[PDB]
């Protein structure tokens, strides 16, 4: 009915939060909620030294104005005050402490109307072109007399709190710094019943830390080439002809989001597309699946490590497997003895017998990945044989091509050995890896013939990202893009419920990957040379239930 | 100041097909936008029925956006109760009116109007208006409540409405098939009207077609700023890359909507020219390259034979039949005058590959061999490999017929053990097939792609191959998915591609296979026919 202050005057809040230094309740499996990011400052200044990307975003946002949109805002505000009818600027409001924490050479903030809240100080105490007020109410009166686009609360713990309590914030531009720092001041705890995240930005790395930008929003407790657009969609099928019996509320949150730019959405959007338009098919098992054919995902390893955050994932296993491949092993016992059971089910007497591998020893997986990577072509005997210098050593070959013929368009690693397929516990899901080198950067494409979106893919994305880092390092290059190509992409029916829950979880800024820098050979890597940092994630999910 | 067509929104909507050359003039045919002009024949439409165009016709003429009518009203009277429903005015010639079935008459949800000098208002409804001449229309439009005015016209109506510069936009449907006609839509003056949009290509009632738009040449709010914010770190541009001038792509960038499938190919080229990386190559020519692209063609709606330049197919079909037989002898192709593999079989090239003991044109264990004898020991192109190695081609055909849901239906030409013995490693790594509801789809991964010369043929080769497999499996072709690894453009092709990107695609042709061929091994060069292939003139990339 009657407009609210924050809407007429367009008062927004903008901030940057990191992870507080809670000693620990045990870094041993800690819960993560949005409240995880709340570190505002320490000892009167910022907890972190410098994060230029946040500064850049901060300046970009608080200074942008759209001239052509002001006229409409003028009417809004005047009409509200019952009032009939320099370059346009935004207004920034900051508490005294916050103001004093900013280096002289930056004050007053350029191209913005600075406003300062304070009691202890008055106009006489400032030499700068700045407005002083001692009552939040005073700011409202002021906005009514100024010509401005939008009003941002640059904050201060105190300032943020009262503005949220007085419910004067329309939106919260929140920067999530994904690293921990000592802090003495914190951002208020946002009430999800008052505010809900509506947009999540891409993830980036700046000054040794990943970070992203999300937007909280207050919740209710030419024109011709536009008609032509409508025309071209004249054949788009109607509604109630989508493909499956998926309910609306099933993805309430997921669809509430305006901008889903976080990389994890490349994966999540595929899960969604399959659930909405997938094809009903039976499979090698009997569970049945929803499937689509042909997808592609790209991850910028230079800005982050794509370890899904909408659910917990462990990497010790997939790393041991990767190391296991590199060694050219095919002995399933080697993994089991490290308590990794990725290949256990495919090495049992039963499994092997079903594959007509009657004379194969339990856990003797046959000429799979490892063997094909180091000995493609060699006649396979048993997992205990010495295959030294037999078969093509593909791994060695691609690492040499990356080093001495980087522009080669023949740097491929193929595990699909048509001749040995049958002798394998099962044909490889990851067919090949093609490498690309430019300006000292390594990118990698991996084609997957079969993809289990629910359980497999999340691990696959991680595996080949780590492998890219590995190949890149021993080749003296920086990892670039990991492009994942899916062939038969399917979601198992007994997974549909967990994934519905997953698509309604908002992603956290990705973590990072650190390899021991001393390892100069693809072969000398060991489990302790790998370290995942700042992995903020949602609660673990059991797909099968 | 003001121009009538801008105030009253007078548009033209039509559908034209191709007209018989009338057996006169037998040379190598040339095409142009005027190729599509057939309007009608014997008071009726040149064709039996094309429901899709019908659906487009109705949808366009009946569409109305009431929330935008006010602005129009403002503009109209500022120039100059009774309809709970705002509608559009459709002006049609007498003949055209008569030719319309009675059951549909007084075009539902459209303020009907007729041009005639014989029809007397009396014998007509109060609704169905009628006029004495062109100029009289403007008057009725000023005294009415309508959204937009569409000229369903007739050859005469169209002609005049154009000479009198009254048309703003033309919604032209391009019917890609030939019929006999007696009346034809006037030739559009490129200096006055130009295409700004091209739609996706479709197949309706046994013919392909697309929708294009001609434009008269002139010669909420909060998540909006949020969008801008999210671009704060946008490549901080304003610095040209790869030295590619603005106007080099005037026509290409002038288009608003490019939904034609061909743009999937054209856009990749554009992307490589604007952002490709400069690299040297095993040829010393240099290229611009990017890594990882994907294209998708709905084989059920058209055959993706590029139209922005002429492409011949006899060669690539022979190469395909050559693969299916499992041959590795380049002489077979050269004797049919298909020189696709000629350079790869010369003494020099073979010697450069360190294949000093290989006969000229003996390409080694390439595609053919790998498809029917993977794993067999390659000796020479004349040896008998009958039943040696794995016959993958046969296995996937069986997998498609007896285990359609299998996720192991792949044909792989990249045999790591035999790579060095090949005149050269396969560019087309593999093919994966997918089956659902009696439809067949194919994904082909290409490790190296010469966007300028090779990709165009590549797209066609595997599209045809998908058709071939589907048929011998009693399935209908669906999608052909092309995954590009290293995608590059040769520097000496750039100027040619600059010319190409500025050409506007024609609706795609169609591929017809001899229905009698029931086994992959039984196809012959005559079992393939490309129909209705309208294309631009040839271009020599070099
Ligand atoms: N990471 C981020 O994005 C941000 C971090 N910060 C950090 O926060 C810390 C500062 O926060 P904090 O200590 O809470 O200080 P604030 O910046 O909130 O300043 C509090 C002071 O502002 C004044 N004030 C607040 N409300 C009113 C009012 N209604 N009327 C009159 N005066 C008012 C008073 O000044 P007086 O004493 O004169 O009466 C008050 O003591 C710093 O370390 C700074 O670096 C700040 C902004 C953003
Ligand atoms: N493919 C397509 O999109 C279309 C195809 N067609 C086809 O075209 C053929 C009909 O075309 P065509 O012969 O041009 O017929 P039209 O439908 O244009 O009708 C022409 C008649 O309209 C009247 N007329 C024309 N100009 C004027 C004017 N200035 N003032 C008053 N009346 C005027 C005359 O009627 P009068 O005799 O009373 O003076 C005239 O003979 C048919 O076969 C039809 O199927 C028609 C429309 C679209
Ligand atoms: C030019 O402005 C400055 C220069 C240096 C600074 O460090 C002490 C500061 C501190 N303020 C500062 C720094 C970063 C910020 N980042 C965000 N996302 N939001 C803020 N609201 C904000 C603020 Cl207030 C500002
Ligand atoms: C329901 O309306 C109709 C049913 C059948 C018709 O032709 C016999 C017609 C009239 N002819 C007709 C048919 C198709 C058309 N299609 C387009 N893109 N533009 C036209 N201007 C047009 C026209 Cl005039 C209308
Ligand atoms: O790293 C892996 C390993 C396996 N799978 C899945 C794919 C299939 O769901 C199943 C193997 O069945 P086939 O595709 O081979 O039929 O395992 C993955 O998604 N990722
Ligand atoms: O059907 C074909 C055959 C070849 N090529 C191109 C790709 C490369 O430009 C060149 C092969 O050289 P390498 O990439 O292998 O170096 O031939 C195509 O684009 N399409």
């Amino acid at each position: 009915m009657m407009e609210q202050v924050c809407d007429v005057f367009d008062i927004y809040a903008i901030c940057a939060c990191c992870k507080v230094e809670s000693k620990n309740e045990g870094k041993k499996n800690e819960v993560f909620n949005n409240y995880t990011f709340r570190g505002l400052g320490n000892k009167g200044v910022l907890p972190w030294k410098c994060i230029s990307l946040d500064m850049k975003y901060f300046r970009a946002v608080t200074t942008y104005v759209n001239e052509s949109k002001y006229e409409k805002l003028k009417y809004k505000r005047c009409k509200y005050l019952n009032k009939e009818t320099k370059k346009l600027q935004n207004v920034v409001v900051m508490g005294r402490t916050n103001w004093e924490s900013i280096p002289k050479k930056f004050k007053p903030l350029s191209n913005r109307i600075n406003v300062i809240l304070s009691r202890t100080l008055k106009k006489e105490d400032f030499d700068e072109d700045v407005y002083i007020i001692n009552k939040v109410e005073d700011l409202i009166v002021l906005l009514g007399k100024l010509n401005y686009y939008k009003c941002f609360i640059l904050g201060g713990s105190v300032v943020y709190q009262e503005f949220l309590e007085k419910k004067l914030i329309k939106k919260i531009y929140f920067t999530r710094i994904n690293s921990t720092y000592e802090c003495d001041v914190f951002f208020p705890e946002i009430n999800e019943n008052e505010y809900q995240i509506i947009s999540v930005s891409d993830v980036y790395t700046s000054n040794n830390t990943t970070l992203d930008f999300i937007i909280y929003k207050k919740t209710n407790n030419d024109d011709e080439e536009e008609d032509d657009f409508v025309y071209f969609n004249f054949n788009k099928e109607k509604e109630e002809k989508n493909k499956n019996s998926i309910h609306p509320n099933d993805f309430q949150i997921y669809n509430s989001l305006k901008y889903k730019y976080h990389p994890e959405y490349q994966y999540l959007n595929i899960i969604y597309d399959i659930m909405m338009n997938g094809n009903k098919q039976s499979d090698r098992t009997g569970v049945g699946v929803l499937s689509k054919f042909g997808y592609i995902m790209k991850f910028d390893l230079s800005q982050y490590f794509p370890l899904l955050t909408t659910k917990k994932l462990f990497l010790r296993g997939i790393i041991e497997e990767l190391l296991w491949f590199i060694r050219g092993e095919t002995n399933g016992n080697t993994l089991l003895n490290k308590n990794v059971r990725i290949w256990e089910a495919n090495g049992t007497r039963e499994f092997l017998d079903n594959r007509k591998l009657f004379h194969r020893e339990v856990n003797d997986l046959g000429p799979i990945y490892g063997f094909q990577w180091r000995h493609f072509g060699a006649e396979y005997t048993n997992m205990y044989d010495n295959y030294e210098n037999k078969g093509v050593d593909q791994l060695k070959n691609i690492i040499n091509l990356i080093k001495n013929d980087p522009t080669s368009r023949r740097i491929l690693l193929c595990a699909w050995n048509v001749k040995d397929l049958d002798q394998m516990a099962l044909p490889p899901c990851h067919i090949l890896c093609q490498f690309y080198v430019f300006d000292g950067k390594l990118s990698c494409i991996m084609y997957q013939r079969s993809c289990d979106l629910g359980l497999g893919v999340p691990f696959n994305i991680a595996s080949y990202s780590i492998f890219t880092h590995m190949i890149a390092q021993v080749c003296n290059l920086q990892p670039a893009q990991f492009i994942h190509v899916l062939g038969n992409a399917h979601v198992y029916n007994n997974h549909i419920d967990s994934l519905k829950i997953q698509l309604n979880r908002i992603p956290y800024p990705f973590p990072t990957l650190k390899l021991n820098p001393d390892i100069k050979n693809i072969e000398d890597f060991t489990i302790s040379d790998f370290t995942i940092q700042n992995y903020v994630h949602h609660e673990k999910i059991s797909m099968d239930m």
